[PDB]
């Protein structure tokens, strides 16, 4: 019971399983891994696939042979495995040129040189089969007021998007990009904060419907916000490119604990979500072994990753086909929800007295909503209590 087979899509960084254990107050735990090893061993957990930064694959700064040779070990250990690569994206983060942004650096050299950082590596995503390309502008933000002009940051930054877009069009690639949020860390605040503020950026992009968004459960959970909600949004708009599944346990640093950590009830109800809507993209998990773990627990850590989502998924499928649940939801006029207020129009609302003149405010208000029942519900086949 609950084991992952390729079948169900989850993919992993290579930067997670392969994260050392390097904290702002701590040295590495662990040591390096070599991507064909997480390859491999991902591949015998059985995952889909996995997912990397340029700098993750290829370390910065090496010769065009040695670019070439991780590449080529690489592509062997993939194609050996079955294992796939369906997203991609750039470190604009790590290197000290990077300290204040890539795309909005104040320093307009460095904006272009991250911009051909990105390109490179978009080529590279493309040849593996990456179909969407992340941007995680960790670095783009502030710790001051005057250091950052917002509003030509975001000129700054919609030129950078445009651009990518016309390199791409221009390519003739697939692929396309999903922008993830963060609210803050490293940065005091970053730009495009949330799910939310992105999707509003990406409206005002030159090819809009060739970016959308990639959340991530602890980012959203770091502003406090209901990650569920945000996903919802995200599938509304048609923009759930990707999504990156962890654990967070509340307002703090970015602990990308394994996903089913943290908030359970929150990881419940964004499966309920993803496997009512359909969602047909990744299980993509953004998340870091503890580095109070060696490296058997960070195969443990990663097989419980997957293991959560397949508990929930039975869970929440469980729930949704309950007879006892589908009239707790008539009986709260989820149902009702979904007709429309008024297909009839404003002409026939406003002439109805029924909505106003004789509307009967405290009859309806009378009327529970019932919805501590079916919560009650909810919990008990979380729990396995049905
Ligand atoms: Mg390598
Ligand atoms: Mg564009
Ligand atoms: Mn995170
Ligand atoms: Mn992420
Ligand atoms: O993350």
């Amino acid at each position: 019971s609950y084991q992952p087979t390729p079948e169900d899509r989850f993919t992993f960084g290579l930067w997670t399983v392969g994260w050392q254990g390097r904290d702002p107050f701590g040295d590495a735990t662990r040591p390096a891994l070599d991507p064909v090893e997480t390859v491999q061993r991902l591949a015998e957990l059985g995952a889909h696939g996995v997912t990397f930064h340029d700098d993750d694959l290829i370390p910065f700064g090496s010769s065009d042979t040695e670019r070439e040779s991780h590449i080529k070990r690489f592509r062997q250990a993939l194609d050996a495995t079955g294992m796939t690569v369906p997203m991609a994206t750039t470190n604009l983060f790590t290197h000290p040129v990077f300290k204040d942004g890539g795309f909005t650096a104040n320093d307009r050299d460095v904006r272009r040189y991250a911009l051909r950082k990105t390109i490179r590596n978009i080529d590279l995503a493309v040849e593996l089969g990456a179909k969407t390309y992340v941007a995680w502008g960790g670095r783009e933000g502030a710790e001051s007021g005057a250091a950052k002009d917002v509003r030509v940051a975001l000129d700054r930054m919609k030129e950078a998007f445009d651009l990518l877009g016309e390199y791409v069009t221009s390519q003739g690639y697939d692929i396309r990009f999903a922008i993830e949020p963060k609210p803050n860390e490293p940065r005091g605040d970053i730009l495009l904060p949330t799910v939310g503020h992105a999707l509003a950026f990406i409206e005002r992009l030159e090819r809009p419907e060739l970016y959308g968004v990639n959340p991530e459960v602890g980012h959203e959970q770091m502003a406090g916000l209901n990650f569920p909600h945000g996903i919802a949004q995200a599938l509304w708009a048609g923009k759930l490119f990707h999504i990156d599944l962890n654990g967070q346990s509340g307002i703090k640093y970015d602990q990308d604990l394994r996903f089913g950590a943290g908030d359970l009830r929150a990881a419940f109800w964004l499966v309920d979500l993803l496997e009512s809507a359909g969602y047909e993209g990744p299980r993509h998990f953004d998340f870091k072994p503890p580095r109070t773990e060696d490296i058997d627990g960070v195969w443990a850590s990663a097989a419980g990753c997957m293991r959560n989502y397949l508990i929930l998924k039975e869970r929440a499928a469980a729930f949704r086909a309950d007879p006892e649940v589908q009239e707790a939801l008539r009986a709260s006029r989820l149902d009702e929800l979904a007709q429309p207020t008024a297909a009839d129009g404003v002409q026939e609302l406003l002439a109805d007295r029924t909505a106003f003149e004789d509307f009967d405010v405290d009859a309806a208000a009378a009327r529970g909503m019932a919805f501590e029942r079916l919560d009650q519900l909810a919990m008990d086949h979380l729990l396995g209590a049905r």
